[PDB]
């Protein structure tokens, strides 16, 4: 059966159809170009004239082209030449060549598209269809900031034309989660205790935290955690911060050598933090080596207590920001008077 086909992979060449996948991710998608079934070939001339072009009708409102980590290689294991790649943002910006070739194999993309074309039909055919020889396609796709804000899912398809006829590839979907990092004001450490005192007063001179909750990453996701930053410009006309801090893990954790971590399990051991004084400001932040430790079917979510004295009145707002494998994530504003 003639079947152009599509996975999506990680980095790491892991398949990842179905899985999560984190704003800023890139998406390894890896197109077959199916030319097995031509093997012994002896078309016309005027047939193979009619070239051999591959689409790839990627989600554009979800994810953004990395054109420049395109490749194409061979069965053979040969890199292929002599196929350009030309990326349109509609149907109607396409040449009419590319309109005609689309129409006549019944193929509307949606939005834009990719197109893979030979640009020489009769060496193209000579070299890998009359023989038969599959060609792999790699077309990496990142996950736009904005995925990461509003959660969502998000399709990927593939089309070959050969002769101008067309054949549809299977479909591969992935969604993202909203990352949402929130902020609470508490009077006690200890994670069990829910207690939020965020639009309340606090006495002048009192000891408090800043309960900096992270984003929550699912299980099944599609790569590696690197980075899981809490970073807290805060304001210290009113808050002076004790140089105590404390991380937590908000769930279950599992890591690649099958350890579990239990949540409320203390993490601090694994974190070091950037401590800005003139500034005022602190960024917590997970050793790579440690989060990178952590199985990507892990659920993963971790929070911080940064220790603050009250030492003014007035009211003070504070907020924080979850940096998540590079990619910012506010959190809300919490506001206490004294
Ligand atoms: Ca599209
Ligand atoms: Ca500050």
């Amino acid at each position: 059966y003639i079947k152009p086909t599509k996975v999506n992979k990680n980095e790491n060449g892991v398949v990842i159809d179905d899985k999560t996948v984190l704003a800023g991710s890139t998406n390894y998608y890896e197109l077959t170009w199916d030319l097995d079934q031509y093997k012994n070939d002896r078309s016309s001339a005027d047939t193979i004239q009619k070239g051999f072009y591959y689409v790839d009708d990627y989600p554009e409102e979800a994810l953004e082209l990395r054109q420049d980590l395109v490749k194409i290689t061979d069965a053979n294991g040969n890199e292929v030449t002599g196929v350009s790649v030309d990326n349109y943002t509609s149907l109607e910006a396409a040449p009419q060549e590319i309109r005609d070739v689309l129409s006549k194999a019944g193929i509307r993309p949606k939005g834009a598209f990719q197109i893979f074309r030979a640009d020489n039909p009769r060496e193209f055919y000579d070299t890998y269809v009359k023989t038969g020889i599959d060609l792999k396609i790699v077309s990496p796709m990142v996950v736009k900031k904005q995925m990461g804000q509003t959660g969502g899912s998000y399709e990927n398809q593939a089309y070959q034309i050969d002769f101008g006829n067309g054949y549809a590839s299977n479909i591969v979907i992935n969604n993202v989660p909203k990352i949402n990092p929130k902020k609470d004001v508490t009077l006690t450490l200890d994670p069990a205790d829910t207690n939020n005192v965020d639009g309340q007063t606090i006495p002048l001179n009192t000891v408090f935290n800043y309960r900096l909750i992270g984003g929550i990453i699912p299980a099944n996701h599609s790569e590696e955690l690197f980075e899981y930053n809490f970073y807290d410009d805060y304001d210290q006309t009113g808050d002076h911060y004790t140089g105590q801090y404390k991380v937590f893990a908000k769930v279950d954790i599992i890591l690649k050598n099958g350890v579990i971590i239990k949540s409320g399990t203390e993490l601090t051991q694994y974190t070091t933090a950037e401590v800005d004084t003139t500034k005022g400001a602190i960024t917590i932040k997970f050793k790579e080596a440690f989060l990178r430790s952590v199985s990507i079917d892990s659920a993963f979510q971790a929070e911080s207590y940064i220790q603050m004295k009250r030492i003014a009145v007035g009211t003070f707002e504070n907020t924080y920001i979850n940096t998540v494998n590079g990619v910012t994530y506010s959190s809300n504003t919490v506001k206490t008077t004294t």
